[PDB]
């Protein structure tokens, strides 16, 4: 069901994460971490202290899809992660959906914080407005392997 998901998304902040390869999103899915460049690190750190939930939505560049989304559980903090690359600290994340979603299913969603361009268009780190980000997350296929009870307890 979607109800606990809606609870987690309530008044959350959303950010578009662009990755240039699948290897890094596979590592993120496996180890519950992410790292980004400092301009985005400072944005995410400010947003983490600001909101009940800060959601990253992942897209690998040239794939035509989003690869899932996750929730910040930490601020960035400085075991070396062997990304396929000046980086910042490491955020710990909790995955809410590890399922893909093709851009063709999100064509009706525009992002007011990026000139109302379709939500798939955006620089790495681009913030997604509340309602667009919420509906984008609800578009993903339900990930039956994930239990949001643990995640709700961290709010």
């Amino acid at each position: 069901g979607t109800s606990k998901l809606k609870y987690v998304l309530q008044d959350a902040r959303f950010f578009l994460i662009k990755s240039n390869n699948h290897e890094n999103v596979s590592l993120a899915k496996a180890k519950g971490v992410w790292s980004t460049l400092p301009v985005n690190e400072k944005k995410l750190n400010l947003a983490f202290r600001s909101a009940r939930s800060v959601i990253l939505i992942f897209s690998v560049r040239e794939s035509g899809k989003f690869q899932g989304f996750a929730r910040l559980s930490s601020e960035s903090h400085h075991s070396p992660i062997h990304w396929v690359l000046m980086l910042g600290g490491v955020f710990k994340i909790d995955w809410i959906c590890r399922r893909e979603l093709p851009f063709t299913k999100s064509a009706h969603l525009t992002n007011p914080w990026n000139e109302h361009k379709p939500v798939k268009i955006g620089r790495d780190g681009q913030e997604i407005e509340l309602e667009c980000g919420t509906q984008l997350c609800l578009l993903f296929p339900p990930d039956e392997s994930i239990d949001l009870y643990q995640v709700i307890h961290k709010m």
